[PDB]
């Protein structure tokens, strides 16, 4: 018996091995954009992926997650809401099992067909084992999914899926550009919150951006035939492994813009 988004062991159960799952910092939230502080303090985000190296494709049991070489500054996030370096080690997606539900943050209550998070981590702690036990350890850069016009950039990651498509299975996945996925604004909104999947700490800098990208319904029916279950076993589709929103409680959204 172990974690997962079924309806014996899914998000409200998490607090039972995790009682960080009710604490004062989780995520994801709602956006509520009126009540969003505008913070003319706030700098643009400074993103440089174009030495990025990618390594390999995984099915984790909970969601694919693509992986990079994050042993020096290749691919990096600066600026923003940030003090400090932060290297890029994996992106992975939260996406649902109809197009009206699938992302972690919302906007005004509002939910997307998926989100993207790319994971990165404070260099000044070394390594991202030790970023994690901190508070100012990570940086999550959240971009929503739509669906509508199909995204090239993503259309590498859709054709692989079929190789990993139980839990543990990997691919070499090497030459991948993540710039691909941006959108063109890097206009955004910033929290202080958590992990959104066990062990859930309260150590990420989170950067929703506003401007959503667009996918195609094809592009996101492939996600949705990854199984979380490891080969061998009885199949169970991996949809819906998004966590609801959680209360805000002490805590102010800032938006880079007006
Ligand atoms: C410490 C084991 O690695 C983890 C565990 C949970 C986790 N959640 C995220 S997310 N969904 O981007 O907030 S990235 C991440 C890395
Ligand atoms: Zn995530």
């Amino acid at each position: 018996h172990h974690w997962g988004y079924g309806k014996h062991n899914g998000p409200e159960h998490w607090h039972k091995d995790f009682p960080i799952a009710k604490g004062e910092r989780q995520s994801p939230v709602d956006i509520d954009t009126h009540t969003a502080k505008y913070d003319p303090s706030l700098k643009p985000l400074s993103v440089s992926y174009d030495q990025a190296t990618s390594l390999r494709i995984l099915n984790n049991g909970h969601a694919f997650n693509v992986e990079f070489d994050d042993s020096q500054d290749k691919a990096v996030l600066k600026g923003g809401p940030l003090d400090g370096t932060y290297r890029l080690i994996q992106f992975h997606f939260h996406w649902g099992s109809l197009d009206g539900q699938g992302s972690e943050h919302t906007v005004d209550k509002k939910k997307y067909a998926a989100e993207l998070h790319l994971v990165h981590w404070n260099t000044k702690y070394g390594d991202f084992g030790k970023a994690v036990q901190q508070p100012d350890g990570l940086a999550v850069l959240g971009i929503f999914l739509k669906v509508g016009s199909a995204k090239p950039g993503l259309q590498k990651v859709v054709d692989v899926l079929d190789s990993i498509k139980t839990k543990g299975k990997s691919a070499d996945f090497t030459n991948f550009d993540p710039r691909g996925l941006l959108p063109e604004s890097l206009d955004y909104w910033t929290y202080p919150g958590s992990l959104t999947t066990p062990p859930l700490l309260e150590c990420v800098t989170w950067i929703v951006l506003k401007e959503p990208i667009s996918v195609s319904s094809e592009q996101v029916l492939k996600f949705r035939k990854l199984n979380f279950n490891g080969e061998g076993e009885p199949e169970e589709l991996m949809v819906d492994n998004w966590r609801p929103a959680q209360p805000l409680k002490n805590r102010q959204i800032k938006a880079s813009f007006k």
